[PDB]
């Protein structure tokens, strides 16, 4: 009896098992087009009763900070969206669309007119983490344009109208990126927001935009339809907060609020463990703390195997796991988790290059 294959009831949908796949950026959607062949990437990995998180999508043309990553936000790319999550539904999958802004993780190279990337702050990622180029090489992270808060209203929605169009184009739901030293992010974590307006110092305050975020997706589309990724205590892009834990309570208990106002909850919360990088004994209480917090599902990502997948779900410390690089590598994951059949390994060399085939639906099934 394994439990990754016991089936769970995710609000409205019903999954045959609790093995996800992670959104992942691969930089295969060339100018920001799906293209025919992140069709044939997910549907290797869909499985009936399965659940598929797609790469992070951006939400706007200033959303953006890695190259050749899909959009939501005009009618082509709803267009092409709609024949990948076509091919993934007729495999009998669940598909959410992530949203993604990378705020100050940007670049003029990435930017429209070349214009400085949009954050909470005019604080750059420090010259210790360098941003991938389109040409292979990596740049310098540049100081970004602190917003206002007519500002942070249209990035709202923003938000709202990607999630409205991710529903067009056929997807079950939405995750809101709202991790890894990104925008939403740069709002939450004490060491990057700065501000000392109605969005900074306190952390009520610093909680205000990934409340409003989610709250206007909740309304556009229903809180079923919203999965929400955060990482109170992570490694990556100068994104610290002094009490990891006291932040991610406090957007557990927004969370739980916007559930009791809307009367639904959200399809899930999703959380990077603090081992995950681009205390062991610490690491996994902090795991337990909000999930215990949350009134919802958990899905629990970062470092897992099948193993240590089995004893989550077994011990109840979450209802489903998310696997990345494992994925990348093994199409037919799930089958080979379910078989204990031994695992492929993956190549970095080709995670964020843009080759249509090799490194990203070459790797061989079972
Ligand atoms: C190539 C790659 C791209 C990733 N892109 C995203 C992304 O777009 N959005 C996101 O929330 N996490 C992203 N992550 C993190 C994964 O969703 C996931 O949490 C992580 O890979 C899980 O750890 P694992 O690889 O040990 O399974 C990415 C990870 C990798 C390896
Ligand atoms: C290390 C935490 O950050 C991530 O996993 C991530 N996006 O969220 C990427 O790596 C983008 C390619």
């Amino acid at each position: 009896n394994n439990p990754l294959f016991s089936p769970y009831k995710m609000g409205k949908f019903n999954l045959s098992h609790r093995v996800v796949l992670a959104p992942m950026t691969r930089c295969r959607a060339l100018n920001n087009i799906p293209q025919a062949a992140l069709g044939e990437y997910y549907e290797q990995r869909a499985t009936a009763g399965g659940f598929l998180i797609t790469e992070g999508t951006m939400i706007s043309p200033t959303s953006a900070g890695f190259p050749h990553v899909p959009g939501i936000f005009t009618k082509e790319q709803v267009r092409e969206w709609k024949k990948i999550v076509d091919v993934v539904h007729a495999k009998g999958a669940v598909i959410f669309c992530q949203l993604w802004h990378v705020g100050r993780a940007s670049h003029e190279v990435y930017q429209p007119a070349g214009a400085a990337p949009i954050s909470s702050t005019e604080k750059p990622i420090s010259n210790r983490w360098r941003i991938l180029m389109p040409d292979g090489t990596h740049g310098i992270y540049p100081k970004p344009r602190a917003i206002g808060t007519y500002e942070i209203s249209q990035v709202v929605e923003d938000y709202r109208r990607s999630a409205l169009n991710a529903i067009e184009a056929g997807f079950d739901g939405i995750e809101i990126h709202g991790a890894h030293g990104f925008l939403i992010d740069q709002f939450l974590k004490d060491g990057i927001n700065d501000r000392t307006d109605e969005y900074g110092g306190s952390l009520a305050n610093r909680c205000k935009f990934i409340t409003q975020v989610v709250q206007a997706v909740v309304s556009a589309i229903g809180a079923d339809r919203v999965g929400v990724r955060v990482s109170p205590a992570i490694d990556h892009l100068d994104a610290m907060d002094s009490n990891p834990l006291s932040l991610g309570l406090a957007v557990v208990e927004r969370l739980n609020k916007i559930q009791l106002h809307s009367g639904s909850k959200l399809a899930y919360l999703h959380v990077t463990q603090p081992r995950y990088v681009a205390s062991e004994e610490e690491e996994a209480r902090l795991m337990r703390t909000l999930r215990n917090a949350y009134q919802g599902t958990f899905i629990c990502s970062g470092g897992y195997t099948r193993e240590l997948g089995i004893e989550a779900v077994a011990q109840g410390d979450a209802d489903l796991v998310s696997y990345g690089r494992l994925f990348i590598s093994n199409p037919d994951l799930v089958m080979r988790i379910k078989l204990n059949a031994p695992l492929n390994k993956y190549n970095r060399k080709t995670f964020y290059t843009q080759d249509p085939v090799v490194g990203y639906t070459d790797y061989p099934f079972l």
